[PDB]
């Protein structure tokens, strides 16, 4: 029971700004978890975070800064940029570690336990 939201980012307006839309984790179930996101189109977003533990009931908000670009925004244009949301559990007190430390022992691990979530990408002029 963790669920990832949106299927899709959508950011508007000027594509030569910078803009900020949000994905959501959400831990319902009794234990953990820890989650990554991956990026395919890093020179472009910034995650924050992009990797933490969710505990049980909690709700973490992920920040998806589109820099921008002060180039071209394109006519009649389609983004291919795609988020990867990885989770797992985190039955594991991390010892002052940060998530993204211990994620390869993690997915090594509990790779039969992951739920994973495609987020798109989508750009809306204007």
């Amino acid at each position: 029971a963790v669920e990832i939201s949106p299927d899709v980012l959508v950011y508007k307006s000027p594509l030569t700004e910078q803009s900020t839309e949000y994905a959501s984790i959400s831990n319902n179930s009794d234990q953990t978890i820890a989650f990554k996101v991956k990026t395919t189109a890093p020179k472009f977003y910034c995650v924050r975070p992009n990797a933490a533990v969710v505990a049980p009931g909690e709700t973490i908000q992920v920040q998806v800064i589109f820099l921008g670009l002060t180039e071209e925004p394109a006519a009649d244009f389609k983004c291919r940029d795609k988020f990867m949301v990885i989770t797992l559990p985190s039955p594991y007190d991390l010892n002052g570690k940060a998530v993204a430390d211990v994620w390869s022992d993690l997915e090594a691990e509990f790779k039969q336990q992951a739920i994973s979530k495609k987020i798109k990408v989508k750009y809306l002029i204007s």
